[PDB]
């Protein structure tokens, strides 16, 4: 106190990074919930399931990279409860994809606020870290999810009987 | 009489194993009937056919493993007639899948009764045999069949013209 | 009704093919019974066992090929109960081999009657099918079984202590 | 309601499986916390860190396997908040290893209670599942952790300056 | 005292495991005695010898696996004298095979009693351990030995001059 | 009686070889006891454990080679009980190594007495056998154990906290 490594690292930045770690862990848990929704016997869309499981693991990688940043900069990780997701029953392939898009946008908004704080505190290491590993990948995620929602809507999901089935097998497969 | 190998093997267990052999053979025959239904010129769903043929051969393996158990434990195999299946015309892909699910549940109920008898007779070898090779594989079968029924129902089988065709080619293919 | 494929296919032929399917399934079951007789702890002739198990699976292939014929020609498969074999205890290697020879001759007689019916109905496709895949293989089976019975008799089976043991290990091995 | 797959699956078992999923997720989070403790600049035991990170990921696999069980049996996954770990600062290599041992014993106690419930409800599938994938691996974990605690204590951790360093490099390396 | 690893491990179970270790070591020694009987100049059945030597080493593996279990569960191994086998002269191939069958049945009875104790003490880890590694392999051993005794008896051992010689070379070879 | 192979083989030599077989078996059992001491949760020196297990198996090879000698020369193996080791708790790495050194010296003394008897009976085959396979390997064993005791003593075992740990990992590893 301070860490022998710490330099140009504002306590506000340290706290905002702890908040972002919790949000990334929360996103992981939402996607895990979605993944196991799709392997229910009364849903059975295995490629939706694999899709969301892959998203869940990516979100864990995002959290861990922020944990490593906290250690590298000499901050102290403070973990909080990971809240359960808003739903256990995600209703349909389309509904899950829309919820995921909203979640990604919300996480993006949090990262942009983190970048604005980093800029305000004159922390270019932290600004570069967010630009290099977070902002770019959030834009790509939001765009992929938007594509998926569009196709599902057009195909007539969730009511058209063939739509989620064909999308599972041809886009997510 | 007794076999020089026989030990801790109740005559009731021996008889219940003979009953289970007949039931597994019967399941084999039901699936064989289903397999050749699907290769009729007026049905022509070749991947449904291959699916059920594969199930038929698995059921024979289940029967033979119980026959080997009877020999290993010093019991005497007693074969009975294998009754013909309830239908020759299985009506549709969905109807066959629903019949198969009911059959698997009925076989599962028989295996659970066998396990309860084995437990009542303090035969842990026989309990372990059922747990190791039967109970797990029945749960997986029932869950796969449930998935298949769900997708076919959702896709609009049997009346929707594309449903069984697309399921044949994309799930069972 | 009729099938759009059906041509030059007499209802009598269709019914006789259904009878032959049942007989081939029955032969399969007789050989399965024999196979598991030989792996009893008080018989223990593992190569007799493998021999009969191989015969059992061949008989299933014979049945399925007739089922496929029924579908190809536009007939409708009608399955019946598969009767249990005449014995559970097949007494000796020699006795089983003699029973198998009698069974093969009985199946051969049924196939020859099927060929005579096919000829009477001017169905050369069906005559050729039987000649190509059945008649030749039945002659070879009957001759192999006759060879086996001869050697076992000469060696002094079933009473000579070394005969079935040595035949198991040197002919069937 | 009920699921078309559900059979011999007691609502009490379904609820106890949901509780176990939460506990396995909690164990994952405790080990993640431990992993990033060890990569602090003022702790810097990289092999302790890798050790606990590996434990964290194993605990996630345990949770997911129970989620899959819930789906296979026709139960409905109900997720709850994942509570934060008891400490952010785990004090020493030895202290973390002692906390992990206590955690593993607590999880083991929960699994044994689950097995007793499964037995009481005559669910042998569920009993076998726990025996096959959980009970054995918990015993091995507890024994490994006990070995580690013993060696660290004997070597004079945490006060002896070389102990955690040498253990990091020679046992965990 | 107690071990830091010990959990749900009854002192009665610990003592019964020590008794089983001694019995497995004793079985090893009986088979070692048998192995070197068969390589006497006045017996000279080298494949009987290799057979029993292989059995001896398997029995040591069984003992060591129970020793490892004792350590894993936090019990304390207590070794006792290994009694010498009942005979130094095992009389014939058939007589040794009959003695081995009796020994295997006696060990099986001891394992079944251990399982009943484990069940009575609500130790499912210990029940699963016995089912997974012991009960199955004892049934297979007893059945193999029964097969061997049957063939030797039928062939006319021990008085028929060719019987043990031919069995040595064709079954055990 | 005598064996048709027996020549220049004194009954005293035959009896002393039986005594040596028992002693080698006893040494095997002492080392087995030591091996499983080191894998206790409260000892946990896995390389000490592997070391002693390797010694145990070597001692069995020594016993079997003497059994083969007895058969080759036309003597008759007479087995006796294998006494349990003097301790179940071997106290420390150093204490076990000192006990092993004493055991090896005691076995060496027995082999030297056997050689003196062989010489007195003018049995050069037996003298050469002991020189070729026993005396040389005992000297090497005693010297290795002496080296190990020296290093452990110098390093400050058993009280110095790092000594047995470092020796486990660097000498025995
Ligand atoms: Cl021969
Ligand atoms: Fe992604
Ligand atoms: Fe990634
Ligand atoms: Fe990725
Ligand atoms: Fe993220
Ligand atoms: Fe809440
Ligand atoms: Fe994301
Ligand atoms: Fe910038
Ligand atoms: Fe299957
Ligand atoms: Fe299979
Ligand atoms: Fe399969
Ligand atoms: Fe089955
Ligand atoms: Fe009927
Ligand atoms: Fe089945
Ligand atoms: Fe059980
Ligand atoms: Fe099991
Ligand atoms: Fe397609
Ligand atoms: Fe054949
Ligand atoms: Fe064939
Ligand atoms: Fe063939
Ligand atoms: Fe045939
Ligand atoms: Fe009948
Ligand atoms: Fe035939
Ligand atoms: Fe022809
Ligand atoms: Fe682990
Ligand atoms: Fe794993
Ligand atoms: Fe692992
Ligand atoms: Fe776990
Ligand atoms: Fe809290
Ligand atoms: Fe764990
Ligand atoms: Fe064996
Ligand atoms: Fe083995
Ligand atoms: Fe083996
Ligand atoms: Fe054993
Ligand atoms: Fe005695
Ligand atoms: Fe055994
Ligand atoms: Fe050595
Ligand atoms: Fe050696
Ligand atoms: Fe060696
Ligand atoms: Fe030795
Ligand atoms: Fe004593
Ligand atoms: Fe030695």
């Amino acid at each position: 106190g301070p860490s022998r490594v710490r330099q140009n690292f504002h306590p506000d930045s340290e706290a905002a990074i702890n908040r972002q770690i919790n949000l990334e862990l929360y996103a992981s848990y939402v996607y895990l919930s979605m993944a196991y929704y799709f392997s229910r016997d009364d849903v059975a869309l295995n490629n939706f399931s694999r899709y969301f499981l892959h998203q869940s693991r990516e979100e864990t990688e995002h959290a861990e990279k922020l944990m490593r940043l906290q250690n590298q900069r000499g901050g102290r990780i403070r973990l909080q409860d990971i809240k359960k997701p808003e739903q256990d029953d995600w209703e349909s392939g389309l509904h899950a994809m829309e919820c995921a898009l909203l979640l990604e946008k919300n996480v993006n908004q949090s990262l942009l606020e983190l970048h604005a704080l980093a800029s305000d505190k004159g922390d270019p290491h932290l600004c570069d870290f967010l630009e290099t590993y977070y902002l770019n990948e959030q834009v790509k995620s939001i765009k992929e999810l938007g594509d998926h929602v569009h196709n599902l809507v057009k195909m007539g999901a969730p009511d058209a009987g063939l739509a989620e089935y064909l999308f599972d097998t041809h886009t997510l497969g």
